[PDB]
């Protein structure tokens, strides 16, 4: 129990996760650093409803999608490359979201995917961006081998981990459901971002290693926060919005500052 003290909404929580009743893609107790499976979907439908609430109001969905594009952005430029192709995939991406006669659809995609509900947590921090960190996190048998070559040129390894990147990018692409879809147009953005991401946690450039390592950082710290009782308060909706809320641009705001925006 350490530190929780007795919360409206939590404990409302607490009551679907005995009956059975709260669903996840994938247990993040370890990594959210929760006191447990129970605690962490607890923490789960709670966030679920924040987040439910917040992304009504068009001004904050306006803040997530601009924090997007700027922070990829500068990680693309701290990378010495052009982020024109990212900017214009995220764009339509976008533009491809709002759309509102694409979301059955993209529910049978995401669901197909193992995606348990339609929220901004489930799309967005666990299936896009814990997913990405969890697969640069180990790289294929090959690529490694290919990594600790004394005798290559870091130029061919670019390219090298470029092609791997790609190759794994091919075989999800094979089994789309849907050629031009939700994933798809996910697939594009990754096609522009995950290369760098991936030069970055296994490359040797060393200045690329660090921006990619902090920016992991950030990330997975977010979240971290996000599902600590003594950061952000479980007792009600609209306080735990709030709370998630402000976080949200605080962290914003300082991965912004290390990105140099
Ligand atoms: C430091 C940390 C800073 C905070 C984290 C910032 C994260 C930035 C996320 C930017 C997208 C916000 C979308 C707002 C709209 C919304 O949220 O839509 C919430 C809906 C559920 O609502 P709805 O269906 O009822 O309709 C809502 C009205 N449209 O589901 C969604 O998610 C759909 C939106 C999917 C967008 C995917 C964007 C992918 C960006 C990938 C970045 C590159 C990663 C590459 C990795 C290899």
């Amino acid at each position: 129990a350490g530190s929780l003290k007795p919360a409206a909404l939590y404990e409302e929580a607490l009551s679907l996760v005995k009956d059975g009743d709260v669903a996840c893609r994938s247990l993040r107790t370890e990594l959210l650093e929760c006191y447990s499976d129970q605690d962490f979907l607890a923490k789960l439908h709670c966030v679920r409803q924040a987040f439910q609430v917040l992304l009504l109001d068009e001004t904050h969905r306006m803040f997530f999608m601009e924090t997007g594009k700027q922070m990829i952005s500068g990680l693309l430029v701290k990378a010495n490359k052009s982020p024109k192709a990212f900017l214009e995939s995220y764009e339509d991406m976008l533009q491809y979201t709002q759309r509102e006669e694409t979301w059955p659809v993209s529910k049978m995609e995401l669901e197909g995917r193992g995606v348990v509900c339609m929220n901004f947590f489930d799309i967005v921090l666990d299936f896009i961006l814990m997913d990405a960190f969890e697969d640069l996190e180990s790289p294929p048998s090959s690529v490694v081998a290919v990594l600790r070559n004394r005798w290559l040129s870091d130029s061919f390894k670019e390219t090298a981990l470029a092609t791997a990147c790609w190759s794994v990018l091919k075989a999800k692409r094979r089994l789309l459901m849907v050629p031009d879809g939700f994933i798809a147009h996910f697939y594009v953005i990754s096609e522009h971002v995950s290369p760098v991401l991936a030069f970055g946690f296994l490359g040797p450039h060393q200045h690329l290693s660090e921006v990619c390592t902090i920016f992991k950082q950030q990330i997975v710290q977010y979240l971290k926060d996000m599902f600590d009782h003594d950061k952000v308060r479980f007792t009600s909706v609209p306080s735990l919005a709030e709370d998630i809320l402000r976080l949200s641009h605080r962290r914003a705001d300082i991965l912004m500052g290390y990105l140099g925006i």
